[PDB]
C-alpha cells in the first residue's frame, strides 16, 4: 500500500509524456518494489523524460523542411535549456543543436542557431558549459563550407573571449580560433582569424603579465605598459616576465633558505632549487640556480649544509653536458673553497673539485680546476692543507 507523495508519484510517473511505457512500467515496478525511494525514482524518471524529450525534437528539427518549422523547434529547445536549471542536459542541448546548425542548408538557420548558443554562453555562470558551447561553435565553423559562417562563428567566439575574466577560457578560445585557422584554405579568412587572434592573445597576456606572483609592482607596470606601447610584441613581452618571474622564485627560495632554522627545511629547500635545475632546461636560469645555491653555501653557518649543497652542485655538474655552466659550478666551488674558514670544508671542496677534474676529458677544465686549487693553496696558512692540495696538484698533473 502506497502513500500520498509516493501514489502522487506513481500518477505523475504515469503522465510523463515522452517516455515509452516499458521505462514507465519499469519506473513503476520499481516504485511498488521500494516506495520510500518515490523522490528518486521520481526525479529520474522525470530526467529521463526530458533526455527523450529533447531527442525527440532534435529529429524533428532534423527531418522538418519548413524553415519556420526548425525555427520553432530550435526555439523550443532553447527555451528549455535557458529558461529551465539543469547542468547536464543543457550540455546535450547544445549539443544537439550544433548538429541542427551543421546539417542545416540554409545559412540564416545557422545564424540563427550560433546566436542563441551564443547568448546561452553570454548569459551563463557555469564554465564548463561555456567551454562546451566554445567547443560545439569551433566545430560547426571547422566544418563549415560558407566562409560568412565561419567568419561569423569566429567573431562570436572573439566577443565570448573578450567579455571575459577567466584566462582559461580565453586561451581555449585562442586554441579552437587557432585550430580553425590552420585547417582553413581560405587566405583572407585566416588573415582575419590571425588579427583575431592578436587581439586576443594581447588580452591573455595583459592577465597574465597581471597574475605573476614574483615580480614586483614596477616591473609588471613596466611589463604591461609596454604591452600597451607596442601590443605586437604580447609574446616577447610576456616571456620576458615569465622569466624574470620564475627568476625571482629562485632567488626568494634561496632567501627562504638562508633564513630557516631547522636543518631538515634547509635540505627540502635546496633540493627543490637543485631539481628544478636539473630537470629545467633554462640555461640562464640554471645559471642563477646555481649562484644562488652558491651564496647559501657560503653563508651559511652550519658545515652540514655546506657540505650538502656543495654535494648538489657536484652532482649537477657530473651529468651536465654544457661547459660553460660546469665551468660556471667550477669557480662558484672554488671561491666557496677560498672564502671558508673551516678546514673540513676546505678539503671536501678540494676532493669535489678534483674529482671533477679527474672525471674530466677537456683541458680546458682540467687545468681552470688546477689552478684554482693553486689559488686556494696559495692563500692557505696551515701546511697539512697545503699538503693535501699539492698531493691533489701532482696527481692531477699527472692524470695528463
Amino acid at each position: 500500500k502506497f502513500n500520498k507523495e509516493q501514489q502522487n508519484a506513481f500518477y505523475e510517473i504515469l503522465h510523463l509524456p515522452n517516455l515509452n511505457e516499458e521505462q514507465r512500467n519499469a519506473f513503476i515496478q520499481s516504485l511498488k518494489d521500494d516506495p520510500s525511494q518515490s523522490a528518486n525514482l521520481l526525479a529520474e524518471a522525470k530526467s529521463l523524460n526530458v533526455n527523450q524529450a529533447v531527442k525527440q525534437l532534435a529529429e524533428k528539427a532534423k527531418e522538418a523542411t519548413d524553415k519556420e518549422e526548425v525555427i520553432e523547434i530550435v526555439k523550443e529547445l532553447a527555451e528549455l535549456a535557458k529558461q529551465s536549471t539543469d547542468s547536464e542536459l543543457v550540455n546535450e542541448i547544445v549539443k544537439q543543436l550544433a548538429e541542427v546548425a551543421k546539417e542545416a542548408t540554409d545559412k540564416e538557420l545557422v545564424i540563427y542557431i550560433v546566436k542563441i548558443l551564443a547568448e546561452l554562453a553570454k548569459q551563463s555562470t557555469d564554465s564548463e558549459l561555456v567551454n562546451e558551447i566554445v567547443k560545439q561553435l569551433a566545430e560547426v565553423a571547422k566544418e563549415a563550407t560558407d566562409k560568412e559562417l565561419v567568419i561569423y562563428i569566429v567573431k562570436i567566439l572573439a566577443e565570448l573571449a573578450k567579455q571575459s575574466t577567466d584566462s582559461e577560457l580565453v586561451n581555449e578560445i585562442v586554441k579552437q580560433l587557432e585550430e580553425v585557422a590552420k585547417e582553413a584554405t581560405d587566405k583572407e579568412l585566416v588573415e582575419h582569424i590571425e588579427k583575431i587572434l592578436e587581439e586576443l592573445e594581447q588580452q591573455s597576456a595583459f592577465y597574465e603579465i597581471l597574475s605573476l606572483p614574483n615580480l614586483n609592482e614596477e616591473q609588471r607596470n613596466a611589463f604591461i605598459q609596454s604591452l600597451k606601447d607596442d601590443p605586437s610584441q604580447s609574446a616577447n613581452l610576456l616571456a620576458e616576465a615569465k622569466s624574470l618571474n620564475v627568476n625571482q622564485a629562485v632567488k626568494q627560495l634561496a632567501e627562504k633558505a638562508k633564513e630557516a632554522t631547522d636543518k631538515e627545511e634547509v635540505i627540502e629547500i635546496v633540493k627543490e632549487l637543485a631539481e628544478l635545475a636539473k630537470q629545467s632546461t633554462d640555461s640562464e636560469l640554471v645559471n642563477e640556480i646555481v649562484k644562488q645555491l652558491a651564496e647559501v653555501a657560503k653563508e651559511a653557518t652550519d658545515k652540514e649544509l655546506v657540505i650538502y649543497i656543495v654535494k648538489i652542485l657536484a652532482e649537477l655538474a657530473k651529468q651536465s653536458t654544457d661547459s660553460e655552466l660546469v665551468n660556471e659550478i667550477v669557480k662558484q666551488l672554488a671561491e666557496v673553497a677560498k672564502e671558508a674558514t673551516d678546514k673540513e670544508l676546505v678539503i671536501y671542496i678540494v676532493k669535489i673539485l678534483a674529482e671533477l677534474a679527474k672525471q674530466s676529458t677537456d683541458s680546458e677544465l682540467v687545468n681552470e680546476i688546477v689552478k684554482q686549487l693553486e689559488e686556494v693553496a696559495k692563500e692557505a696558512t696551515d701546511k697539512e692543507l697545503v699538503e693535501h692540495i699539492e698531493k691533489i696538484l701532482e696527481e692531477l698533473k699527472k692524470q695528463s
